[PDB]
């Protein structure tokens, strides 16, 4: 019997996303690491799992929130957190350009 | 003779989304103000005029820069146009919507 997928699955792809997203940003000032390929994967799941780009901005929202608690530790400064709003953006704007590539003119 | 067009109409296109974002976030706060229909040419400029991303993101520096000067005359706080970040990205995942919404399944 069981049978039992439900959209907790697309939640859990969220979860990769996160980390996913997470390495992105770690990665994304980086100075060799594959981001592309990292960034592929996000741009292709949140593509791929039909995600809205407000999930992706909660995403944010949540790692912008647990990495505030993150750099109270650090005693960095948020200065490096606040600058991320570039990354976010980059990120939602990275998939979004292979929408707009994916079009086949509908006329 | 004269036949001149040059990619500066697309500039001057640009030109209009700054006064056209610009009553975006005039009118995103608002009541009753018609901003689908302005972000919808929004939408559509950036759509028509194969926009990329990155443009909308600086003409947003751009705005935010103009603006900048404005709030120091305003006396007010830059906390408002500082809240504006979510605004921006609103407004490129508002076409990006469209991207994804006109893609007929190409398989």
């Amino acid at each position: 019997a069981m049978a039992r997928m439900s959209p907790a699955d697309k939640r859990k792809l969220l979860d990769e996303l996160r980390s996913i997203y997470r390495t992105i940003v770690l990665e994304y000032f980086n100075t060799d690491a594959k981001v592309n390929e990292r960034i592929d994967e996000f741009v292709s799941k949140a593509f791929f799992a039909d995600i809205s780009v407000s999930q992706v901005l909660e995403i944010h929202v949540e790692l912008m929130d647990t990495f505030s608690k993150q750099l109270k530790l650090e005693g960095r400064s948020e200065d490096i957190l606040l600058d991320y709003r570039l990354t976010l953006i980059d990120v939602i704007a990275h998939l979004c350009e292979m929408y707009r590539r994916s079009i086949p003119r509908e006329v």
